[PDB]
Parts: C-alpha cells; sequence; structure tokens
C-alpha cells in the first residue's frame, strides 16, 4: 500500500537565486534557459509496496498569458512569466504544463512485492514578456500550484494525503 513521507509546502528554486543571461533578449517573449536550476525535486514523497500503482497529476494556478511551442506561458508580472514542467522525480521526465486544470504529468508505475517510493519534480524557466530599462527583473514569492498522486489499477490512496503544493522563491533576473 502507500504512505505520505514528504512535505506539504515546497519551495522551487534557491532563496534569492540570481539568474543572468548573455544572449540578447532581442525578441519577446524571451526564454531564460535556467535549465533545471529553478526547481524542486524529491525522490521520496510517498512510500509504496505490494503491487501498488501510482502516477502523478499536476495543476498550475497561475494565469495563462500565452504559449511557446504549444506550452502555456504562465504570467507572474507584466514583465515576467514562466514555462513550467511537472512530473516524476527526474527533471528530465518533466511534463510541460498547459492550462489551469489537473493534468496527467506522470503516466505511473506499479511497485512489486517490495517497498519503494514515489517522488516528483517541478522546474520552471522565466520568460521575459516586456522589457525593463534597468535590464533587471524581479519577482517575489508566489504560489505555483500542486502535484497529487494518482492511484490506478485498483490501488487507492485511502485516507492518505494525496496533494502537495509549490511556491516560487523570489528571484532576480539580470539581462547581461
Ligand atoms: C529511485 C527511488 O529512490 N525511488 C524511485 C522509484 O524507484 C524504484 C524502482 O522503480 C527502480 O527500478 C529501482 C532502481 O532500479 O529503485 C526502486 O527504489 O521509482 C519511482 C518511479 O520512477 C520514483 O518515483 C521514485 O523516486
Ligand atoms: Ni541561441
Amino acid at each position: 500500500v502507500v504512505s505520505f513521507i514528504g512535505s506539504t509546502e515546497n519551495d522551487v528554486g534557491p532563496s534569492q537565486g540570481s539568474y543572468s543571461s548573455t544572449h540578447a533578449m532581442d525578441n519577446l517573449p524571451f526564454v531564460y534557459n535556467t535549465g533545471y536550476n529553478i526547481g524542486y525535486q524529491n525522490a521520496n514523497v510517498w512510500r509504496i509496496g505490494g503491487g501498488f500503482c501510482v502516477g502523478l497529476d499536476g495543476k498550475v494556478d497561475l494565469p495563462v498569458v500565452g504559449s511557446l511551442d504549444g506550452q502555456s506561458i504562465y504570467g507572474l508580472t507584466e514583465e515576467v512569466g514562466l514555462l513550467i514542467w511537472m512530473g516524476d522525480t527526474n527533471y528530465s521526465r518533466g511534463t510541460a504544463m498547459s492550462g489551469n486544470s489537473w493534468e496527467n504529468v506522470f503516466s505511473g508505475w506499479c511497485v512489486g512485492n517490495y517497498l519503494s517510493t514515489q517522488g516528483l519534480s517541478v522546474h520552471v524557466r522565466p520568460v521575459i514578456l516586456k522589457r525593463n530599462s534597468s535590464a533587471q527583473y524581479s519577482v517575489q514569492k508566489t504560489s505555483i500550484g500542486s502535484i497529487r498522486m494518482r492511484p490506478y489499477n485498483g490501488s487507492s490512496a485511502g485516507s492518505v494525503q494525496t496533494t502537495v503544493n509549490f511556491s516560487l522563491n523570489p528571484f532576480t533576473l539580470n539581462d547581461t
């Protein structure tokens, strides 16, 4: 079966992270490719065992202000939005998020007759929407959304906690 073993509120990105870019923000919107640097990752959010089957759904609560290659650009301020990925523990397995409804972000797996864990990951990349004369862009603490576990194939959470939340740590972007 399954148990919750992670934290309910989770911060994405390092407190007061500084993200600079040498590319020219020539055409907007401009994506800051900060890789997986602005993220949260935890291999052990639920413990599971004995044929248990679980995937992950994700939801972004930020307003959609556009899209980039079919993925929603979620707005933070008039100047800065975000591309968002949520999914299984590995950052590389992140699912690009669109819209504001619950979306399947990890197809899932079944644990055999052993005990193991289900984890998750969230990462984002800043997007320059509107220019700033200072060439510096600031964002304060902000709620992003949530991820929940999805028991399937008979399995069920029961009264176990299903959902965790994510907050963006404030950061500053330097247009270098
Ligand atoms: C890696 C970890 O600590 N937990 C993973 C989990 O991994 C399992 C199993 O799937 C994997 O085959 C073996 C290594 O060969 O390790 C076990 O512990 O896999 C799930 C789904 O990918 C992750 O959510 C979890 O973080
Ligand atoms: Ni380039």
